[PDB]
């Protein structure tokens, strides 16, 4: 008699007015508030939301360029299930962080039609 | 913000070597014992587990039943039942409110989700 | 190998300005639009959309009450998502501005809930 | 009114007696029988089924070593089980195996996957 279960969840974000949207994550156990960003992939981090999480700004590598900017690697990122490992990188006038399709990808379900950002995912 | 989640589950159930599939199930938290049986609809109890459920045997109307939980992966709510066999017996009515149900040779596989 | 498949779907429907949900079905190859009654239990419908359907109002048995008294009729196919087959219903009074669809429809869904101003459906056929 | 549909499946393969599971696929549309070797993360296929799917075995680069023998990094095209999986990674083994193994990326992949007692268990989800 084989037996199994898990978590499974649904997640919708409807627009905004000004057109974006915006979703809670806990990054390594810290409430960040992202706008979704279509043209990134990887998750950019501002520098206030980068020193939240712990992070050193004197003390970085703003090697890489996108606008120049430091790679860092998130532990986890929690929204609906616990995703580890997540790119990421930091740079200069945004108030607010960004995160993009990578993140997004990774959901079993993930499609934004309408006006409506919807993820699928499970856990265990 | 809508966030929606629910606990998702499958059991898998070997034939027995006597060509039957049975399965134990807690109904009103006690343990009982079902045969499948594909051609039956509502559930069919022997006078021993109708017994065992604290029901009257002298006192009912084939009589019509209804028990009210039957847990196999989750509870269900009010199940149609009668009594008149060995053992008791699971049918259409009760499998046909999985998620899913299927046999595929000396499988059953049952899906079910709760919340 | 074990295989099996089927298809899945979601139905998401925002709420109308009025306040209620609507959703449009195929009934018997027929559209009817339907108002969501959530404390509804089988189907009903006006005698426009069951003229529609077919039915003849003067020959149908009047044998359900509520004080009104209703007549049961059968749906043989009702497509929302997914097709579904001899769905219960019956005809409203001759005041029913828009059929009603309630449970004992929306309970034979994989999946409803409805949040804010989203009705969600959830369905799963061959 | 959103509207939104897809293909969902579940694949189950049953232990066999040689402790081992056995799946078949088509890779870029030829039937290849695999067997699963939890161990390893690529596909391994043998010179047999290389040549059955159109390699030239003497112009391929044995530019690795495993376990001590070479063999040659591939990219299978098209992989299908239950859905089709795209660019999967391979290599071609000079090891005298008889039969090709199907490793964890491939695996890893499926929206569902699970091993448990005697039964590996496969879910997917395809449009």
């Amino acid at each position: 008699m084989y037996k199994w279960s898990t978590e499974v969840g649904e997640i919708i974000i409807a627009r905004n007015r000004d057109g974006h949207f915006y979703i809670n994550a806990f990054v390594n156990n810290v409430k960040i508030k992202f706008m979704v960003d279509t043209g990134a992939s990887d998750i950019a981090l501002t520098k206030e939301d980068a020193q939240k999480l712990g992070f050193d700004l004197t003390k970085l590598k703003y090697t890489r360029t996108y606008l120049k900017a430091a790679p860092i690697t998130l532990n986890s990122v929690v929204i609906g299930k616990e995703f580890k490992n997540i790119k990421g990188h930091v740079g200069g006038d945004l108030d607010i962080s960004l995160l993009g399709m990578s993140l997004l990808e990774r959901f079993k379900g993930f499609r934004i039609d309408k006006d409506l950002l919807i993820l699928n995912y499970a856990a265990a």
